[PDB]
């Protein structure tokens, strides 16, 4: 049982950096990876940068030189989702590219060809992530992750995300990048992330002051998550 | 010196995959690799699939299974230069991500944080591919070429691009996710393609129609770029 963990920034991965055992350091193609054991369960845990090349590039890496048997996707996250505040879980069902767009030849808005229009995350990591949220009592949302390379601010970017996915409960820039090289090696994933903003209301403003909350509540989730799956 | 050569499409490698002798196929993660000599020369072609994270999984694969000396990726593109006409070669100075927005964070658009605003092109490997433009007298054009998840088709994407681009040659939606991967791994890299359309509201008939011109003309390129460099 070994568990793939990335997050996209060094705020995102510090908590849970601090808390591996025997841990070693392999930095390649410009990303980081961490080794060892947290709470005596073997992980992986990758620094990817960000945005979805920087996932894409990390997620390749880190399937490649350490073979995990999932991978979870921790982080910050901008809410979509009205009952979300700074703090709250988000948990992937499925993952979009919300800025992908060869619909001139009669693909859906979303999707890429060769891909399908929407990476549905793995049932039995989101059933024992809705565990740990029953656990821990926090509130989540469960729903359709949407990523692009943009960070979130309002306006018609903001309107051009929920006229094409109205379901579409956050925001981010990696998930989906992750999803689909997952997709491509069959290995199960989830998004669990936690809230840094509401993508509007000057969410970059918010994303300073609360990412570091953020980064408490996901990497509490994702602490129980990989206790619970060993 | 092991050459490494990323097309999209099918059609895009097909031609310069039945040149290979002593060919070999690895397929994995969606992605497929030929390995052999072109010519004599060695060279690994991928097969990567298109958009941004499939050219960045692919690029990551290839450098990781193959460790080329450079990588040149190849294919079709909407032209967006005013001396460039259906079948002419673009060649990078430079790449950027034409859909990529953190500007609320301060980067420059198109930039994407802990990178470069854009990616330059290898000066030798730019070199090499004029003096086969020279040499087999084409028309081409040297210049920023962009790169997001979309297929261009006239109106605000067209738009937006003059708009935020005025001196980009050409569109596409794989070289700059390559170059990406390239400046993580320190491999010199540059984009040797060849137009199917103008990107505007004709470009998905116009690149039915001359993908296979495009794709002939930058096969002929990229023959020759690779016995200049051999
Ligand atoms: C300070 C340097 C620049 C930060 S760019 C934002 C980080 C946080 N990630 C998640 C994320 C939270 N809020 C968001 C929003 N409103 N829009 C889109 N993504 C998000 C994506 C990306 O890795
Ligand atoms: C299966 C049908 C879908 C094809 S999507 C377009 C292909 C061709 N590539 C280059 C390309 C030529 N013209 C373009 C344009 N106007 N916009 C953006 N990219 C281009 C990018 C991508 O690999």
């Amino acid at each position: 049982m070994k568990i793939g963990i990335i997050g996209a920034m060094e705020e995102e991965v510090t908590l849970l950096r601090d808390k591996i055992d025997n841990r070693q350091t392999i930095t390649l193609g410009g990303c980081e990876i961490y080794t060892g054991q947290l709470n005596g369960t073997e992980v992986a845990l990758l620094k990817s940068g960000i945005g979805k090349v920087a996932a894409a590039l990390g997620a390749t890496l880190l399937l490649e030189h350490c073979k995990p048997d999932v991978i979870i996707n921790t982080g910050s996250a901008g809410g979509l989702a009205s009952t979300l505040k700074v703090g709250d879980i988000v948990v992937s069902d499925e993952t979009r590219y919300h800025d992908a767009d060869v619909t001139a030849f009669g693909y859906e808005y979303g999707q890429l060809p060769g891909c399908p229009a929407g990476f549905k995350a793995d049932d039995k990591l989101i059933a024992a992530a809705e565990s740990c949220i029953r656990e821990l009592n926090l509130n989540a949302v469960r729903g359709l992750i949407v990523s692009g390379d943009a960070f979130i601010n309002g306006s018609v970017g903001l309107a051009k995300i929920r006229h094409n996915f109205p379901d579409a409960v956050a925001v981010e820039m990696e998930a989906t990048a992750i999803a689909h090289v997952c997709h491509n090696f069959n290995v199960p994933f989830v998004v669990v992330r936690a809230i840094s903003d509401v993508a509007d209301q000057q969410s970059h403003l918010s994303f300073d002051e609360f990412l570091a909350v953020a980064a408490k509540q996901s990497t509490l989730m994702v602490e129980t998550l990989v206790q619970k799956l060993a």
